[PDB]
């Protein structure tokens, strides 16, 4: 597929409780998308679980590089239904979530 595009989300850099350099989104970016679907309706947004506050690295150690990085991830992926692995965090917390983004209508 061909995606790519614009940051819409809010990225700070900083410490949770456990220290591990970890970016958390103050926004919703999962709610748009295009080429080979170009739904954008809000799906991978709550399915994933995906809200404000939320820490997403989408690499292992609990840390991740840019907003840029989380782009290219998720606009690499645009299938019905994919199924990539992610680490989230909740303010030093570890846990694992699946996210699903489903393009097209």
């Amino acid at each position: 597929p061909l995606t790519r595009p614009y940051l819409g989300f809010r990225v700070a850099v900083g410490r949770d409780s456990s220290g591990c350099t970890t970016l958390s989104i103050q926004e919703v970016t999962q709610t748009y998308t295009g080429s080979n679907g170009g739904a954008d309706l809000m799906g991978p947004a709550f399915a994933a679980g995906l809200r404000v506050g939320d820490q997403l690295v989408r690499f292992a150690g609990y840390t991740v590089t840019e907003l840029a990085a989380f782009n290219t991830v998720v606009a690499r992926h645009v299938r019905p239904s994919a199924s990539i692995p992610v680490v989230f965090s909740r303010d030093g917390v570890v846990m694992s979530a699946t996210i699903v983004v489903g393009e097209l209508e």
